[PDB]
């Protein structure tokens, strides 16, 4: 099949920001301060089985391709821009299960046996150890001339898989992966300062929100540090709105999907700090990022499920 | 008037470091540490009426010049150097606000009602939101072509607004700008190592003293935070009169007087730090730098108010 | 004598190395987690007369060297690599003082008189103030063109002379000594980033396990900033086994004694941790590392003092 050599990594972004939009939904129908909205949990369990079935579909076609053509995620592995979206087949599976439905979820029984964080963290945690290895001693895949704005995908695994270390019981594990997320996340800040696509550029919001949720998990509340890496992420928000005013162009692209998992973390680490500091002021700006966040992912989703279909009906 | 062609923004400097006085003389008066100084609350009322003239003063001056020759801050903002001394009319206010004298507040009122926050730190946060963004996505002026010792007062004014937004109590305001002003702080830090002027590098002082004094205005003590930035600030200062040892030469210009803004603050991080550990050696340290500091504005003042009265008479 | 000439300042490793362990072992002997372990507190104190007499030894042979042939260490402080080797030789001092055996100690008198903590930091504060102030202000001698994995030795001095000041009880002056040194650890590992050899290599390990240390010293307990720094550095530590095997190959060095230096703190931050998190998988951790760095110390020992009696017995 000829499809299959076509079949991008970076289809597991459709996947990423789709799942990332269950955790959303749930934590809108659970949080004690947007109350007011008469969210129901069913949204969550609809969205997270929508999210659940694409990443099976794309993780068996994918699959296919990889035992099928494996001189293609040769080519697709060594590259600067692609290698790092290698991180997004994990990243989308530790999305399940953070935002796995109440309804779903066995009722007085195992609280998320940790199993599913070590069977689903193991392969980032090893792609990690290699690519961190060959920032440092790589001749010619170094930081120095691989840092880009989507190198931030190798460390938003770190801190989503604090959040389900916190979330399995696991506290310790997720405190070591915080760690080692911030001790690179400052690297990376720092070197792709020195050296304007529209989608894949708002990659810096995605890491301090994840950095900002994963300390709110393992410690229980929202901490100055959470604080601290909220608001610079809720600055490279503003900052990022500003450049882009939002009308880059009649862009609807898969590549435009990781456009949507950024604003979706940055609408769930703001939906965290309107429950820890309840004003008004803070309730609608998380109210307005996650009807902000929701309807790119609602127009994205009714517009990639048009091209499919009208492809040739 | 050609006059005005010639009038720079650097003379804002003369009211940063002669505001930041009235700031250290209020903290000498009324912090119960240097309480065996016989110190007047009349000394911070003067310094500070005094630095308001003075504001005012080279304030309209430049809203003529800028009014008048707009062509002159064109090229005077297209600079690597002095693009980050707009950011200096402002910092000027919030030291104004921040330390206004007790016996001109009014008694029984409004405690700063936080509009003089927001009316003094929007200039500043549009001016540094568009810097910032041009640090990533400018082609001829970013950050690696552009960083120099005098890039410190783009971040100084973070730290200053949050000192002035926990004035207001606002401190939440405080802490957005104290994140957004230490994400950037470790980014112009550590560019600035890799890459000899005597006042204008002496900058490395007076982000880190601010960043103390910021942490410890939000949060109520000098909670080893305010103590780490303030350590490396002493270690900056201490590291600073050791390669200049004060004997730089004859120079005494308005250059200079960006020379002082850097040791009041250093000089008022270790008042509070001297109120907050109260030994002998932290006193002493506290009552050296602040008449360290407090001589040599007051030697720069004589000699500007002679060198203007001897230009013609 | 033509021995002297050839008498290298990494000699200091020896005894840093050497020095490291009687800590390691009086922390076995003290730590109430490692108590299934039937140590005994004389094992310390052989290592500690062991190193102490290295020390001695290497520090007469060295004065000797430059007081007669003082061109020679000029040669050797010129160099990018040998001129970090400086600070061992006030490093492996502050290891003599810090692990002081406590059979040696003076029973109901002074509890480590400050005074070894001055005599001890001051000769390595000063060559810090002098190499600090190059990394900037240097032409040549810049950090961007010296950086390299040995610039590590530079920040460790920083945070094992704050666990001296924890222990003489000068707590502040430890924190200044650690906000001084993790001010500039930062600075050196974001800048080793951007740009493989066995044993010196691995100094990525010993700057975030002294500061994980310090840190726990300075206050009391292991509170999540020795919490991160340790995981970061356990995380270094176990990307570093990956890459090197343990089969670099037939090689025992005194440039491999500064392979022990590294594993030694990392393997004693690890004990401090164990005591401080008393699961099994953290006290068999600690174990592991203990055992895995004695050892190498301890084959390194039995292969030098074999060099040494088998080169003209
Ligand atoms: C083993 C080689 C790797 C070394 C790094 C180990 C991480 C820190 C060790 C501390 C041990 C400890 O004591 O805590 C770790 C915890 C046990 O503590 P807890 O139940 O959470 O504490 C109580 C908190 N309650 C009361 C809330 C429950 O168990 C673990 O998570 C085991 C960690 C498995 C490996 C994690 C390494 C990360 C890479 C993932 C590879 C699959
Ligand atoms: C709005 C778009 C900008 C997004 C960033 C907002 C900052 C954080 C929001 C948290 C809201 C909150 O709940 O706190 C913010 C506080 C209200 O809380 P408080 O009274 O201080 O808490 C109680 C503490 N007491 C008990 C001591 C009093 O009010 C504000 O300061 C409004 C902030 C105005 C905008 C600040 C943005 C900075 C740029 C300046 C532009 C003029
Ligand atoms: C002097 C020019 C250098 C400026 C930097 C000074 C460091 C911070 C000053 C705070 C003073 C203070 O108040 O604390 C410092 C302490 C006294 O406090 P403490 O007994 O530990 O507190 C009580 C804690 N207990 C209750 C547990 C005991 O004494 C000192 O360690 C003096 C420091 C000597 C110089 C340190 C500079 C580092 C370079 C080393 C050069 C030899
Ligand atoms: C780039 C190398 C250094 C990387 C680390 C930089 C920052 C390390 C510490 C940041 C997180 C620690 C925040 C402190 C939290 C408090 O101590 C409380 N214990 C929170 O529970
Ligand atoms: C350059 C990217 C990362 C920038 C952030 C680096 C450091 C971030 C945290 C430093 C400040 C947090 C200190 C922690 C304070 C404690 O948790 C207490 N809650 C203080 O109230
Ligand atoms: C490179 C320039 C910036 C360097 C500093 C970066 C991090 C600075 C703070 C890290 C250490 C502070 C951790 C905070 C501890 C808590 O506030 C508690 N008070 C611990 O006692």
């Amino acid at each position: 099949w000829p499809f299959l050599l076509r079949f991008p990594i970076g289809c597991f972004g459709v996947c990423l920001g789709l799942g990332s939009q269950a955790i959303l939904w749930g934590a809108l129908a659970a949080s004690p301060a947007m109350r007011f909205l008469r969210v129901t949990p069913m949204i969550n369990l609809a969205v997270w089985l929508l999210a659940a079935a694409v990443l099976a579909a794309t993780s068996v076609t994918y699959a296919l391709k990889c035992v099928f053509y494996f001189e293609a995620i040769r080519r697709e592995f060594f590259h600067p821009v692609r290698v790092n979206f290698f991180f997004t087949p994990s990243i989308a599976a530790m999305f399940l299960a953070i935002g796995l439905p109440r309804a779903l979820a066995p009722a007085d029984g195992r609280a998320m046996h940790p199993a599913v964080w070590c069977a689903s963290v193991a392969p980032l945690f090893a792609l990690e150890l290699k690519i961190y290895g060959q920032w440092l001693s790589g001749g010619k895949r170094r930081l120095c001339k691989v840092a880009n704005p989507s190198s931030h995908l190798s460390v938003v695994g770190n801190f989503v898989g604090a959040i389900l270390a916190a979330r399995v019981g696991w506290v310790e594990a997720g405190k070591f992966l915080w760690a080692i997320g911030v001790a690179h996340y400052i690297v990376v800040f720092v070197t792709l300062y020195q050296r304007e696509l529209h989608p894949v550029y708002s990659m810096f919001i995605a890491t301090p929100s994840a950095a900002s949720l994963a300390w709110a998990a393992i410690y229980g509340s929202f901490d100055a540090v959470a604080r601290t890496f909220f608001f610079m992420a809720l600055f490279l928000y503003m900052s990022l709105v500003v450049r882009i005013n939002f009308f880059r162009g009649f862009r609807f692209s898969i590549a435009w999907w990781s456009y949507t998992f950024p604003m979706t973390t940055a609408s769930l680490a703001t939906v965290k700090y309107a429950e820890a500091v309840p004003c008004f002021l803070s309730r609608a700006l998380a109210l307005s990022l996650s009807l902000m966040s929701t309807t790119m992912v609602s127009l994205l989703l009714v517009s990639t499920l048009l091209h499919a279909f009208v492809w040739r009906s």
